[PDB]
């Protein structure tokens, strides 16, 4: 009777090399270790994984099937990927990594990821030779494949008799090497009856080995769940081959962590009644999971939910045709791999979201203090705060997931809204919820929520109070094909290089002193106005209630959560008010530049403020017009270079750039056309008119995966026809620069009909003015955006062919993702008019055009 | 009348290519940029000078033809070269550099070397359109070339005209493009006639340019030194062809320039009477020189002497015969470009010894304190202090410039040594001075010094505190044939990777508390020793008075300098305090690893001393046998890798590590092999006899070419021939393993009489036990060294061939810097007789022996 487990294993030797290549990562999961590979090799410790295991245990940790937490305790823990990982966890304070290390072992890599400072991995320790210690959470790894069953048996049980003695009532996760020969089963069986728990198989394992892992957090037949895995692992033998799932890889964060600045004290009087009524409406499923991993948001209760979300993304047939070399193409496939399962989102939230940024010097919020109080004024110096309305919102609404055309239109919803209002009058918030994305009362609520921010704060965007006129530093309603002309306008002004420093997740590191100075802006409203923006501020901005969904065991449940400080990003306003402080933080970085701002100052509890008053009131004008700033997005141009190194207040505000050590000096460009912003960069050219255009540009893959990929999750072929002539037609009129996509724009276009209109929308950004969604000719469209009514464009004389509108230069096409080098391009260029008349066979007989 | 440069300039141009590419860099003096370049693409952004512009300016400013002070303005700073050196100099206090920038022109480099927070360049200034400002120091190096000489003129009078209105009795250094035009000459004139000052020619100028420096502190004819230039760059025509003299680039420093924290206050009390008695004994030529450059070391006076000391090295010449493949090779021969002139010393003094520490944080002192205290009393627990005496240091002086052999058995330099030893015993002291390497006056107040000390503090080294019996941690007496297997035995200590971080100079960077801490052995002291040593301390350790010398205009001076802080590196002891501080900081390390030693503990002003005491006291010597501590040189395994991010009290102590940002994480070896020490790092060699032997290596042309130096400078060929024996004997003794060594060590050995006994030094390190200086046959010396009396060889039966003498593995050989991969070195291999024949040749008719 020789096991299922016994015959994989038996089929898995008589295979051919690379029948075995084949098979042992069929169908599996896989995690991309490329950045973390590249990085891990330049010595870099922050942010990666130190290997593949700190998201095999993700697997499981996502599962609760181990909850970590105490003292974890993580026998060969090698490189440190399971220790690393836990060291970030909620109920985690201290994790012991012991591995054998020297000739043929792994060795612990030192890192600075989240939490280091409470792990402690040590070297020369074979676990054999270990006595048990006290710990809430014992972690086990340990297991050398063989090629002979019997012999990782013995290595198998080995393990299981060293492991069991360190288990008391506590959580584990130990791998089981061989899990199907018979006296494992039969010694597991008889571990589970004393310890619990229950086998389970980790699909980031390769086929090429039966590995499993006892978890403590389960029930189960074990002699089933072996059985499972090995048809599984059976059937992908026979089955037709699978390349593996792609994963992205784990964001381990960085610095020291201080559990007990974690948690968070939520104001119950403020958020108490929102809570309440989510909890009355969902009364039926309503719960308080105890093992939520929320460490930095308050956690008020849960309900179940059904499953919502893909890992995956839908293409667009289309433009998938008649781009075939780009099937080739890593980037351009890469980003459909999108993932919004719930899964994802808490994987995005505990490494993006769940932080903590330390509170500012008392010197810095002065200096923030005394510079938001002056833009403030500066900003208002022509317009008023002014009400938006029921009307104005309707308009937009129906201009522009939209029943909101219909709830705008029901006027049981102005009810609700309005009464929701009489409440925020009062001081009270009762159903204003965001999501981190019940029937219609959930709908009205969110839509209604959504107004009242509108009606309050919705005249920053509105009435324009960031165009560059009314801000200096501001390109609010400028467009795309402006943006370049403004980075060159910025360099002609004398001084240092052109800095564009990211923020790492700018919405995150909105503190309540950021909060405070946006909140300055009510002085200038009207009474009923300002009591409806205070109730904004303090009620909806300043005290957050969040849904989130999270998978577990049993089901899908949704969160409810709150927050006092960051960015609410589902939110009215986020844009104008991340201008707002950005504006602010680069002008306090510009001081300290050029030595107004010390670090004495930073830390001086009563700095005063003569000195910053006086650098604003002569300076600060000047120092707005160094600037271009769109959202958390920064270009700045100083007097000098001293502001590379001005990184105090920066970091100590809470702006932490993106991919690059805290206290390292910032580098930027003196060529304005490889400067990044609002994801560009902009090239100038020279028409055979003589004329200057200057134009928008990016990776080439960037653009077209994004266009690769459709609306409408299930759409149909006469929408998806028109989304990717929006494409086309954007394509055409601002990256017509570029030859693959001119190319592959005349090739869309004519793949199309002209009786049909670009539906939907091509992205959404506020810089997108969207002129590619029209009734007319590309060549009469172009003129008048980059001719006409282009303000850097002297001469108007118009342009009547399209071959005076000119390419980039050829090697700059390339640099740019261009494929014209590569002889597959030139080949899908005389692929040309069969991939046309492939789609155009599929659209059926309507008006098709040719495009040249 | 066509001339001088005139002609210059048309034979120039009538040249080929290659025989201008000869000409343009015959005889001329140029800096290495290799390492800035290297490190400037990695994006550094210390101690590199930004350009060869740093070293230009440099030879202007060290010969004080313009001293750079108050607010300097560099027109066409470019990338900055100029603006970055002056940032870091004495009297600057401002840095304001203007370029053109755009295509074709140089950008300004942002910075972090010293003074970068004084340093403001500004693109996009085009100086010819610039309204002239007030400064203290003009600075301008704008010429560009052309093969038309009538351009040049237009372009130099350019620059003439601009540049004047910006002079007004301050100083300047203006690069004059072509100064032989007879109307630029003409100007010029007019110039120097208004303004002052003398045109000076760079060495490190090319010779195709005839480029002269309008500097303001001299006087002089300038049609004379024009045509002085003519001639000699007329020469460099018709001479045989010399390669450029090259020459060690500027090291710039890091870091913010506090300028006023600089100065040093000097305690005249103490220091007093020694500056009256130097004053006395060179009234002659006594002076005080306002103009000297020390920032940070007070400056009291100067008197004027002879040249000493060449800017090269020399040469070794039987040992270069017997390694003739290695003239071949850069590293060897760079070693001979030591530079001992006076400019050398001061370019030293300025970029390493011309600094200050910040004041360590309270805490920081506290833990120290605490630390030190503990560490003493552990070091004393079996031995005590004791004096040396007259008897023990001429003992001394007589076994191993010495005519102290002579000074010694002086009856009356004993008596001044007494004289001097009643004024410390009264608090005074009157000719304790050191230098930074008359008559016998100046000779044996010096030896008599160092006597004094040797007195006092010598039985830290006699009577071997720092043995690893003794100190745990220490490695004194043992030897660097046991080195490698003391760290082999640390490895075998279960915890984290091995950690070798270097100090940036140690001994700069001895603060005045860990002066007080060291001070502290006096405690254990009888009285009449103490209150010698306590003299010493105080007096000449705390109280530093220094003798350096300086190039001036007009001749050489010695300057009398003085300093608190800091490590007399010409002092007896200095092993041993720089072992004991060490020691100390990094137990202080390993408690911030360990999470003992926190940030707010380092600030915390009044730190509790229950938790170090503790922690000391249980753990303390454990911690100590986990180091390898050779004065600043230090090895560290500790309980986990916390210890790779803990850089708080590291950094705060003023022991900042070597070329590694201040706050990037620490990277360590498991491999212990691979860990430096010494300058050595270590391998394990199985014989084939089967047992292993650990051996000292290091990089091969390092050993190869501190051989291929001779002592006495102007040496005869007995001595130096008894010299090179002397490598080949401990070549044979300690890298045997070496492939090319014991060839190469067979060689000189075969070609150097058996009669003759090495004579002088190899090395002067503390490790060396000198065993290659011996009567003896090598095989039965190597045999008590490796087998006899090395107590980690357990078996001690010889070894009776030098074949079963292993090598290294042959590709770990090559990857330290073996040949042997080369045909160049097997060539070298068979014309091995015809070189010993050739040696044997000089020397004459003596003992020869032959060996393979
Ligand atoms: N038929 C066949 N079986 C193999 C081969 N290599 C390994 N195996 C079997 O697969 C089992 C586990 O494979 P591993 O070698 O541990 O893992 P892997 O998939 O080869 O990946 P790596 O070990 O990282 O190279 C072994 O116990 C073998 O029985 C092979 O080349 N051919
Ligand atoms: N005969 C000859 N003269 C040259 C050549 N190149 C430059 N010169 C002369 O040398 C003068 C200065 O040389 P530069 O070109 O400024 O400097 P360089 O030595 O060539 O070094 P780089 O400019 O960095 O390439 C010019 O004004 C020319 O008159 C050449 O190739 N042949
Ligand atoms: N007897 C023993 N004692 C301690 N560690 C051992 C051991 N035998 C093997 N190991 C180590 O256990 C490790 C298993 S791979 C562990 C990977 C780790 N969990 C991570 O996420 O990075 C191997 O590196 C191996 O060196
Ligand atoms: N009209 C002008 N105004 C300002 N700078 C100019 C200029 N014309 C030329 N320059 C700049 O002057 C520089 C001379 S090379 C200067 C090197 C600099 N002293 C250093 O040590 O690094 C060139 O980089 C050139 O771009
Ligand atoms: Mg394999
Ligand atoms: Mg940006
Ligand atoms: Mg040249
Ligand atoms: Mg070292
Ligand atoms: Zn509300
Ligand atoms: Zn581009
Ligand atoms: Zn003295
Ligand atoms: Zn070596």
């Amino acid at each position: 009777g020789e096991t299922l487990g016994e015959k994989w294993k038996k089929k898995l030797n008589q295979l051919s090399r690379k029948e075995f290549d084949l098979y042992k990562k069929s169908g599996i999961t896989e995690v991309d270790r490329t950045e973390a590979k590249e990085g891990l090799k330049r010595g870099e410790t922050t942010h990666h994984a130190v290997s593949r295991g700190s998201a095999k245990l993700q697997w499981f940790v996502e599962r609760n099937m181990v909850i970590p937490e105490g003292r974890v305790i993580d026998l060969g823990c090698g490189r440190g990927g399971w220790s690393y990982y836990c060291a970030g966890l909620k109920k985690v304070t201290e994790v012991r990594g012991y591995t054998k290390g020297g000739p043929g072992h792994e060795e612990p890599v030192p890192m600075s990821t989240y939490g280091w400072n409470i792990v402690k991995l040590m070297s020369g320790k074979d676990v054999f030779y270990l006595p048990p210690e006290k710990c809430d959470t014992l972690l086990c790894d340990i297991g050398e494949s063989s090629p002979s069953p019997t012999v990782e048996e013995s290595r198998t049980i080995r393990v299981l008799k060293m492991v069991e003695p360190w288990l008391k009532n506590n959580q584990f996760c130990i791998k089981v090497l061989n899990p199907y020969m018979p006296t494992v089963i039969e010694h597991l069986e008889r571990l589970q009856r004393k310890h619990g728990g229950m086998l389970v198989r980790n699909p980031l394992s390769r086929n090429s080995t039966h590995e499993m892992y006892w978890i403590s957090n389960g029930t189960g037949n074990i002699v089933s769940s072996v059985n499972m895995v090995s048809r599984l692992l059976l059937n992908r033998f026979t089955m037709t081959h699978r390349r593996p799932t792609i994963e992205k890889d784990v964001d381990l964060g960085a610095g020291t962590r201080h559990v007990n600045a974690e948690p968070e004290t939520p104001n119950m009087d403020v958020i108490g009644e929102r809570i309440k009524r989510i909890k009355e409406e969902h009364n039926s499923t309503w719960h308080y999971d105890d093992e939520n991993p929320y460490k930095t948001w308050a956690y008020h209760g849960s309900y179940e939910v059904k499953a919502t979300g893909s890992a995956s993304s839908m293409i667009n047939g289309v433009v998938k045709l008649l781009t075939k070399p780009w099937d080739v193409v890593p980037m351009v496939t890469q980003m459909a791999m999108t993932d919004t399962t719930p899964f994802g989102q808490q994987r995005v939230f505990k490494e993006k979201v769940d932080t903590r940024t330390p509170r500012p010097l008392p010197g810095t919020r002065k200096v923030m203090e005394i510079t938001a109080e002056w833009l403030w004024r500066t900003l208002g110096r022509n317009k008023r705060p002014r009400l938006c309305t029921r009307e104005e919102f309707t308009k937009k609404v129906r201009t522009n997931y939209d029943s909101a055309k219909a709830a705008v239109e029901d006027e049981e919803f102005w009810k609700l809204v309005d009464r929701e209002r009489e409440l925020h009058k009062l001081g009270k918030c009762g159903s204003c919820v965001y999501n981190m994305m019940g029937s219609r009362a959930i709908w009205y609520m969110w839509l209604g929520v959504r107004y009242l921010e509108f009606e309050a704060l919705g005249f920053l965007n509105e009435d324009h109070w960031f165009s560059r006129e009314n801000s200096y530093s501001g390109v609010e309603g400028e467009g795309l094909h402006k943006l370049g002309y403004i980075l060159r306008d910025i360099s002609k002004i004398p001084g240092g290089a052109m800095y564009a420093d990211d923020t790492a997740g700018w919405d995150t590191r909105i503190t309540e002193d950021d909060l405070h100075n946006e909140e300055k802006i009510i002085q200038q409203m009207d009474p009923e106005h300002r009591q409806l923006a205070n109730a904004i501020f303090k009620l909806t901005y300043q005290n957050k209630v969040v849904k989130v969904q999270r998978p577990t065991p049993t089901g899908t449940v949704m969160d409810i959560i709150s927050r006092k400080d960051q960015r609410g990003s589902g939110q009215v306003g986020t844009y104008g008010l991340n201008t707002f402080t950005n504006m602010e933080a680069q002008l306090v970085r510009q001081m300290e530049g050029e030595g107004v701002l010390t670090k004495a100052d930073l830390e001086n509890p009563h700095l005063l403020e003569k000195k910053i008053t006086q650098w604003l009131e002569t300076k600060g004008v000047e120092r707005l017009k160094r600037m271009a700033i769109s959202g958390d997005d920064c270009v700045v141009k100083p007097i000098d270079d001293r502001f590379a190194n001005a990184l105090l207040a920066l970091n100590d505000m809470g702006k932490v750039r993106k991919d690059i050590p805290q206290w390292q000096p910032s580098k930027g460009w003196h060529d304005w056309q490889q400067v990044p912003f609002c994801s560009h960069h902009f090239h100038e050219l020279i028409m055979k008119d003589g004329r200057k255009l200057v134009v928008p540009c990016r990776p080439q893959d960037e653009l077209i995966g994004r266009a690769r990929i459709s609306q409408g999750a299930g759409w149909s072929l006469r929408e998806t026809a028109c989304l990717g002539k929006a494409y086309a037609q954007m394509w055409s009129l601002m990256y017509f620069h570029r030859r693959d996509l001119r190319l592959a724009s005349n090739a869309i276009c004519s793949a199309v009909p002209v009786h049909w209109v670009p539906t939907s929308r091509t992205t959404w950004s506020i810089h997108a003015h969207h002129q590619w969604m029209t009734t007319e000719d590309m060549l009469t469209v172009w003129n008048r955006v980059w001719i006409e009514e282009n303000p850097w464009m002297e001469d108007k004389t118009p342009v009547t062919t399209w071959e005076n509108v000119p390419y980039l230069g050829k090697r700059e096409d390339q640099w740019c993702g261009s494929l014209i080098g590569l002889t597959s391009r030139a080949t899908w260029a005389q692929n040309i008019p069969t991939a046309i008349q492939q789609v155009r066979s599929l659209i059926g007989n309507e008006e098709f055009l040719d495009y040249m």
